[PDB]
C-alpha cells in the first residue's frame, strides 16, 4: 500500500499487541513473496501450506542509510493461539546485516542469520495468527551484537517462545536502540 498506516495497524490491534504505541516511523515498504502467487500483503489470508521455507523474494523500497543495515524479524504474536497467546512473541526468523533492496532466499554475503527460519507453528482451532515481519535499522558495527539475540549456535542455546526470553520483538528493538522502519503481516490459520 506502501507501508501500513497507523490507523490500519490500530484497526487490527497490531498496535498495541505488537507495537505498544503509535510512534513507529514506517517508511520502508516491504514486499514479501514465499513463492509466485503467495505474498504477504497487509493482513491478507495466506494458507499455511507452502510456508515451510524462508521467503524466496523480499524487496525493500529503499536501501538502508550509509553505515546502517536492516534487521528483519518474523514473529507470531498469537502463539500458541489468538485467544491465549502465552508464548507472544514466537520468533520464526531473525536476520541482520541486509544492505540490498532485494533479499533472495533469506540471505546474502552481508547477512548474519541470528535465528534461522522455521515456518509457522499453528494448530487447528487456534484462531487467525497475525504472522508479522518487522524491519528495523541497526548500525553496521552492531549487526552481530544484538543484546537478547546472540550469534546462533543451534536451537539448544535459544528459545523461540517469548522471543528468546526477551518477551517481544519490540522489546529487543528498543533495548538495542534500533529504529523500526517497516512492517508487513498476514493472517494464517490451520484448515
Amino acid at each position: 500500500g506502501g507501508p501500513p498506516t497507523i490507523e490500519e495497524l490500530k484497526r487490527e490491534k497490531i498496535i498495541p499487541h505488537v507495537f505498544p504505541d503509535e510512534n513507529v516511523d514506517l517508511t520502508v515498504d516491504m514486499y514479501i513473496s514465499f513463492k509466485s502467487g503467495k505474498e504477504v500483503n497487509h493482513g491478507n489470508i495466506l494458507d499455511l501450506a507452502g510456508t515451510g521455507s524462508v521467503p524466496r523474494n523480499i524487496k525493500f523500497s529503499e536501501e538502508p542509510p550509509e553505515d546502517y543495515c536492516y534487521i528483519l524479524f518474523m514473529i507470531d504474536p498469537d502463539f500458541p493461539s489468538r485467544r491465549r497467546p502465552d508464548g507472544r512473541d514466537y520468533v520464526h526468523w531473525a536476520v541482520s546485516g541486509i544492505k540490498s533492496k532485494e533479499l533472495v532466499k533469506g540471505t546474502d554475503k552481508n547477512c548474519i542469520t541470528l535465528l534461522p527460519y522455521v515456518g509457522p507453528s499453528i494448530k487447528k482451532g487456534t484462531g487467525l495468527h497475525r504472522i508479522s515481519f518487522i524491519l528495523s535499522l541497526v548500525k553496521e558495527e552492531n549487526k552481530g551484537n544484538v543484546t537478547g539475540v546472540p550469534l546462533y549456535r543451534g536451537e539448544h542455546y535459544i528459545t523461540r517462545v517469548k522471543f528468546n526470553n526477551c518477551q517481544s520483538a519490540y522489546n529487543v528493538i528498543q533495548m538495542n536502540d534500533m529504529k523500526i522502519v517497516g512492517f508487513n503481516w498476514c493472517q494464517m490459520r490451520r484448515k
